[PDB]
């Protein structure tokens, strides 16, 4: 996360880190008792590497009583997803067992009808993904505050040039922004989950490159038929 603040630990008991071989390596959402939704160009990493998912935490290395590491029974990207595409950029993993809940981890709601978020809203994304332009990456949560940018003026040449479908939304992207590791996390609006951050190449921080993220209620029956 570039531009923002250290996250208030454990007020987003929905936050996952994604870890590849114990390192962290997207965020991710706790959006049933068993099952983290994050982003599917994740997965590119990869191989038969040991895929984890850390609930519970504030720091990445320091212990914490509501930390937990939990492995995954089963990883499932979107079937329509691709390698050189922004486009179905979701990933569902299924945890070894239903994660123990409590103050510092619950599901998040997540939204399920298809409407557009409002141009403006002031949306939250967190991530232990880079603060700045060397690459230092947190030990800790972090968050910005972030207000949706509207479709219209994000596929304007000079932004994204076409390539916001109506399954994808933005986010204004002036100095604050996600950023590489904050890839799978999620962008919440009222409390309730609308976006997952993509997963796709972008540069970060500059207003004229707003964040792209996938639509969560525009994937509704799918991650329905993964859970069944």
């Amino acid at each position: 996360i570039l531009g923002g603040r250290e996250a208030e630990a454990h007020a987003r008991p929905y936050m996952a880190s994604v870890q590849l071989n114990g390192a962290h390596l997207c965020g991710g959402v706790l959006v049933a008792e068993q099952w983290v939704l994050s982003a599917a160009h994740c997965l590119e990493d990869a191989a038969d590497g040991k895929v984890q998912v850390l609930l519970g935490a504030h720091s990445l290395s320091q212990p914490e009583p509501s930390k937990r590491l939990y492995d995954v029974l089963r990883a499932v990207p979107h079937p329509d997803s691709q390698p050189d595409t922004i486009d179905h950029d979701l990933l569902l993993l299924q945890l070894s067992e239903k994660a123990t809940l409590g103050p510092a981890v619950r599901p998040l709601p997540w939204q399920r009808v298809d409407r557009d978020v409002a141009p403006g809203t002031l949306c939250d994304v967190a991530g232990w993904g880079i603060v700045n332009h060397a690459g230092r990456r947190p030990d800790s949560l972090q968050h910005v505050l972030l207000p949706v940018l509207d479709r219209a003026t994000c596929n304007r040449r000079t932004h994204h040039d076409g390539a916001i479908t109506e399954r994808l939304m933005c986010a204004e992207s002036n100095r604050r922004d996600s950023c590489k590791g904050d890839a799978g996390g999620p962008l919440v609006c009222g409390g309730v989950l609308e976006g997952v951050v993509t997963s796709g190449s972008r540069v970060c921080g500059n207003r004229k490159k707003p964040g792209i993220y996938t639509r969560v209620a525009s994937y509704a029956a799918w991650i329905d038929s993964v859970l069944a």
